[PDB]
């Protein structure tokens, strides 16, 4: 269907910047949103930002204008752009898709995720 490879961790001192990358495959028509989310240190999974297909970014209220989300179509990615990191922002970062697909006798939703990457940000 829709597959997601993420890369671009690190570990930075705080005020920093990282940049995370998400390249999607297979059926990337279908993606109606790309997105990121985080798990910070012993904690559950947090949305971070979308954007959608029509260029719509949203952003988590602990973003703050530091993070910026963008989408690629030449190379269907989805980046995000981490300025002004600091050690709240520690956590694993979850690139997903969302859309619609046709499984042959109906219209599904699906959600597809990368597999994390891990980002430090240090006093």
């Amino acid at each position: 269907k829709v597959q997601l490879q993420q890369s671009g961790g690190g570990a930075v001192q705080t005020g920093g910047s990282l940049k995370l990358t998400c390249l999607a495959s297979g059926n990337t028509a279908s993606i109606r949103a790309m997105g990121w989310y985080r798990r910070a240190p012993g904690k559950q999974r947090e949305w971070v930002a979308s954007l959608t297909t029509t260029g719509t970014a949203d952003y988590g209220d602990f973003v703050k204008g530091r993070f910026t989300i963008s989408r690629d179509n030449a190379n269907n990615a989805a980046t995000l752009q981490m300025d002004s990191l600091k050690p709240e922002d520690t956590a694993v970062y979850y690139c997903n898709a969302d859309g619609r697909r046709f499984d042959g006798a109906r219209w599904r939703e699906y959600e597809s995720w990368g597999q994390g990457t891990q980002v430090t940000i240090s006093s």
